[PDB]
């Protein structure tokens, strides 16, 4: 099944970030499997509507994953 | 598209009822308030199924409930 | 314990609405024991920062509970 | 009190993130009050030694906050 905005809106607010995480994790894992768990947790801070867009836009998710990777990188 | 009824919804599990009502409500709410659509939909899905079925056939009533939900979401 | 914005921010995003719900429910139940579960669920749609303010301000919580009660009220024919 | 690496190291791992969060949050809130909670949660995924450096380097905290803000920025 594909997570729609109506299906997410129908779920209790307590379960929405969990549901988005479950779908985000395999996609992030297909790009950067080593930091996927950490990156997933970070990207879950993004508003739910933007996360639903990212679940359907591979290049938008890619650029956010790359931005999260840069956030984790320590100073030179 | 079929008219949803209280008896037809009562036959399905409670979360499935909310999903069915949510699928009809979300596109209409998004047409009014696209930014808060997901939040408004989630909120309005707490209303009794019979009142929700009325609102799905009464654009005037849906709009006033959406405006009431928007007031609830407004910060102080 | 009182839920601070820093304590909520340190929790995983998957747990934040659940944590806010656990704090909101007893307070809502105290002024509206009837549809407390529904009101809590509705108010959890509000942004987390505004919910943290509402947990500290009884003023804003009561008015939001009253507004939620109005949303639940069925139309008069 | 000033948070030293030895003081942080003496506490359990999750207690360490909460302690760093308590120091990071007011500084991040001063910069971006609306996104403070989200930015703090995301920056807490960074290694504790790099977080302690950022708490003592206002310029490096600012550049990390800006990177986190870009991660949160919606496509529209
Ligand atoms: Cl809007
Ligand atoms: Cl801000």
């Amino acid at each position: 099944e594909t997570l729609t905005a109506s299906r997410l809106a129908s779920a209790p607010p307590q379960k929405q970030k969990q549901m988005l995480g479950e779908r985000l994790f395999p996609l992030i894992q297909a790009m950067h499997p080593t930091l996927a768990g950490k990156i997933t947790g970070m990207l879950l801070e993004i508003d739910n509507s933007e996360l639903l867009y990212m679940l359907e836009s591979p290049e938008s998710l890619r650029s956010k994953v790359d931005e999260a990777v840069a956030v984790l990188q320590a100073h030179q």
